[PDB]
């Protein structure tokens, strides 16, 4: 087993864990150490309820071995032991005794290569950045397209966001088929937990505004970062996010420009043919006439609405639900599950 | 005296008669008559009290003259003295008498050219049907546009609804401008009157969920109607309409290709001077980082934000809000303004 | 063993399908039969995809034949085949080929005696009343309470409200061991599928306001039920209910004024001996600090908040949550299944 | 001309300043400097605009003098040169310079006697704490009951809470004419700044929930600061808190046992002549059927329901509402003016 620790265990740190034991299939690594500011009693309170995913189907004992305090674990006949800490400075973290092989760093505090880095100097052995890349990075990945492309020279890898990861394969796919010559992405996007309850001072004057009543439009790290996958998509991409007031779940709508003829006929039956074949782990279709309340803890990447493609000349506009959550919990446990074979 | 009578004292029935007290100007008619399926009281107490747009400021007070309800409606400095009636069969209504000019139909059930015209049978001499044309009418109008194009020989006629109201100034004004390939819109809408609380029985399945909960990709009756304001712009232009758990205001999101060379800037600088030239009293354009519920209370047909202008190649975007309810019933007061003239 | 219909399919009606086969205990009764206005293929698609429940973990069939529609649903390892019809009026309906010995009223529409005759009419051998009885009952029933005092004979039952089933058992509790002299009830409720998505014309012009962005204070029916269940109480105890902008799961904030010595302490150990014991059925105790959410999708009726109970003087509060979708619908599956044996 | 500043330009400090201009009647003071630990870009914006309470009424024009920041606000015929200021720590602050005759505390971190002092010992004469006191002050005040019993030595002061100044009138306004035993209050109050937007790590593991999407039951310091204010109240009152998913507007729930024969009609009366009489100013009453978000911009200290009274016995409970954000924000400048001659 390579073992995995977790910094920072917010709404993407704990739906990690609880994906690894939600799972269908055992992953083929264990999680041995969780990190954060807060204290276990709190950490262990949030692991159980949640507001979006509902109470943890298990149960969680906390052992005070030593000072090292534990949480026992079980679910879905699987059990875990994970060392809780409380280190703000990850430099001082002590991956190295526990022997990390990789670290989700899941914190928004530490996106730069440096900081990155700090969990190295800490005795990490890999990286993976739970966010778009701030600075440099050693790859870009986004399971399901470019996961391959992951080098063992690789300390500091990306995810990126969610958006990105749905937004990349639509790019693939089409590019490859029909030649996109420019595109532009609306997301509508559940409240996120940097907005504020009311009106709060904030870097964002946009997402200053209280977060249950507005709608809020504001900027994406998606674009800047799906350009990291993809360079040759620079200068002819952009778009924006949209926050409204629901608690969870996502849709991205891509305008773009097709380069042969198009169809909506011929662009839902392309999509398809990758859900079922390259993109079968991450995608999905559906020509039911749904709400964002029904794509909750669906782990995947995207699921496209077939009904809502639309075509005029040569413009098209596609349409993908995801959980911005739990689909991106589960590709960072995808991705390590990938680094070993 | 021009004499004006509202069928459905609904959202839009009720913002009609407060914006009539509101105005800056007063208008040059005169409301004279309700009609709602509800009782006298219960139309009284929605119309003071408005969880959107506040109480009321004013006397309200009912006197039953004759064996017919009025109501007393002191404020702005100004009186109106209008009667209240009950019948749910439009040609069974007093239009003979009581001498209207021009009945505003917001129900929302009787849209048809053969609906509407019930009112004619009722001796009211115009009908504008505050809503999308279900059928045929005489005229479809949106005020600022193509108002002066309407005849005295034209007794049914439509203000169309408020997305198609601030979407064809911005087409009209780009189209003439640069020239408009294709175009698609999303429109992000606040919740309406129409909508489910909880998951219950609907025509549409997609509004039958939960409105506060959710967001919800529906249609829009504001391209059919566009089609019709501006036919040349046939089969150039289509788009969707996306529900989101807000109380009031919506956006517009239109991406475009351009014919002819385009920039952020010149895009921006040609709508503030529309709005500075041609389009003054139904158009204004933001330089500020601002969400819907700073457009609650805002009388313009549109408000575009310069902030949310993006351009790669030869397609853009470009985003407007405005105030569904009370944006629309300026227009139709503002309609009405344009008879006695 | 027993067949059950259900007279409207709406939050209770499809509730109570979907605890039949989620319930760990199987029951001895089978659901052959619902009824509503609305057609198959809505009733499916909104029994499948739920708000506030989630998805159904089962397969519906649809099996239209000469004349019937059947559903042939199956989870949890059961199945079952229920025929849908679509009569609002319930003399029509064709219970007695279909030999329904209990009809659930979930309409809130039938609640006189005169009216739940009707179904006894169409052939039906019992009615269970989904609301507050509202003239005469031959009996009305807290399952937990006086599930036992049902005689056979009685034709015309009532489960009261979801509110009554956690509030008898609360005073039932206090009375019994400490004496009330008066109490006073606050019920926080979510949503109710009755209240109004925007300010629109209703009954009451208190839920005529949007549901969404509204404290609403309210009626209950639950005070006129709990005299019925407990007639000695006539006088004793008088409450009201509030409607805030969740989803689901309610609370109950009673006050009362007690005839002996109590402490907080004392309250609580024999709120918590009873969830042992006498009410281990339909009851639980939390000293954990939780929210609406926790107890979304409970089957309990009543979960106490043990750290909210408080006491000064003679005058006490204590403090209940319960689902008000679920355990309702779970007390009527308890129900039927008590005639029995 | 009596000097002000204002510490914390929050929901308070902003709806302070807004109230100064909006007011009928000019205040015989000036508010002369402003401090918060944001950029005046960030303050003006959130000042000019509000999510609650509208877009300001005037015009804010920044200047920057002897590197010094200064904001010139133009409205209701009024104009105010205001100093912003950007310490963190009270005691560096320029209030000696400035000549601050009172500094108003509305950060919620200095509520402590020593914390409060650092604005005294950095030159302002008196301080007003907008919070329950944290451990003693020299004086709580509620503006309309002691209001009159400051004196020139008491130069730390409690203005408690939005929730201890509608308590107070109602304990004392029924204490003095029925007797109260003892008595508990449930307050429902909409979301507050300290609350968090996902389930996110917080001190409070109940106020750690999604904001809008729970039913969430806290503490309320509301009780402490009325025996403050009332000492002899000392255990003979208690109660606590709701957070809903409102964004404004508060009520209050008050059961109390009466000492002497009581009736609704006879409860109505006194509060209706209260209000008529002695608590003119801070108090009001209807008798309609109205939800929050008619209270919104009302700046009464409380408006009791008289619809919402019941009595069982020798108890009974009433009900008010308050604007949480704005009532406060009056009674902070009420009191400031009550310190002339
Ligand atoms: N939320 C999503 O849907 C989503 C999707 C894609 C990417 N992301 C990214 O994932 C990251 C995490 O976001 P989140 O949703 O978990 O938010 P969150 O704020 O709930 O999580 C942050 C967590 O880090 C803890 N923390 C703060 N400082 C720390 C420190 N120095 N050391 C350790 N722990 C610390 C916080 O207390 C909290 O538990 C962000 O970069 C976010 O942009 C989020
Ligand atoms: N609300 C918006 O933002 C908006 C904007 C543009 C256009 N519209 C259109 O305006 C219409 C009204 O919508 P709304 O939002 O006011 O909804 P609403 O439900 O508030 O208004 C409908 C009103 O009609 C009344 N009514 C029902 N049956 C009637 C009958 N037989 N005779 C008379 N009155 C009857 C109802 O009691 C209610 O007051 C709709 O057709 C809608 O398409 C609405
Ligand atoms: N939701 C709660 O918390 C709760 C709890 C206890 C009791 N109740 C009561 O249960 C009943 C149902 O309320 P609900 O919450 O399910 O609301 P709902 O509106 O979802 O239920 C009503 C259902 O009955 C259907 N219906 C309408 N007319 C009909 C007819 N003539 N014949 C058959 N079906 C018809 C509707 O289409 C809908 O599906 C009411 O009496 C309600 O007050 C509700
Ligand atoms: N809002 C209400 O309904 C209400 C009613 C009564 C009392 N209060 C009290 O008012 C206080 C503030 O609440 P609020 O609603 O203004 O919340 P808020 O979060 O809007 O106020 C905090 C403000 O102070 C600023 N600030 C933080 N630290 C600072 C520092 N060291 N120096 C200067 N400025 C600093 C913040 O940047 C922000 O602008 C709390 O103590 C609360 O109990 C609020």
């Amino acid at each position: 087993m390579q073992r995995i620790a977790i910094n920072g265990f917010g709404r993407i740190g704990r739906n990690v864990l609880r994906a690894w034991f939600e799972s269908p299939k055992q992953f083929h690594f264990e999680i041995v150490a969780i990190n954060d500011i807060a204290d276990v009693h709190t950490l262990v309170h949030l692991f159980k309820y949640d507001s979006t995913h509902g109470r943890f189907n298990g149960k969680v004992d906390i052992t005070i071995e030593n000072e090292k305090i534990y949480l026992n674990i079980q679910s879905n006949q699987r059990l875990l032991k994970v060392e809780v800490l409380q280190q703000k400075q990850p430099e001082l973290l002590p991956w190295a005794s526990l022997k990390i092989d990789v670290v989700l760093e899941c914190t928004g505090l530490f996106r730069s290569h440096a900081d990155a880095t700090r969990h190295l100097e800490a005795g990490a052995k890999r990286v993976i950045i739970g966010a778009a890349p701030f600075d440099h990075v050693d790859a870009a990945i986004v399971y399901g397209v470019n996961h391959a492309d992951v080098k063992a020279t690789d300390q500091i890898i990306s995810s990126v966001s969610c958006t990105t990861q749905a937004l990349v394969p639509l790019v693939k796919i089409i590019d490859d088929a029909f030649g996109i010559e420019t595109a532009l992405m609306t997301e509508i996007h559940a409240v996120t937990a940097d907005q504020s309850v009311l009106d709060h001072a904030h870097r964002d004057l946009r997402r200053a505004r209280a977060s249950g009543q507005n709608i809020i439009p504001t900027t994406s790290s998606a674009l800047g970062a799906l350009k990291r996958v993809m360079p040759k998509m620079e200068d002819r991409i952009d778009g924006y996010s949209i926050r409204v007031p629901t608690i969870n779940v996502a849709a991205i709508d891509l305008t773009f420009i097709a380069q042969s003829p198009i169809t909506v006929h011929h662009i839902n039956e392309l999509l398809i043919k990758a859900s079922q074949t390259d993109y079968a782990e991450i995608m999905a279709v559906t020509d039911e006439p749904l709400v964002s309340s029904d794509f909750n803890h669906s782990p995947y990447s995207l699921i496209v609405d077939l009904t809502q493609t639309m075509v005029v000349g040569h413009q098209a506009k596609v349409f993908a639900w995801y959980d911005n959550e739990w689909g991106y919990a589960n590709r960072l446990l995808d991705l390590c599950d990938s680094f070993k074979s």
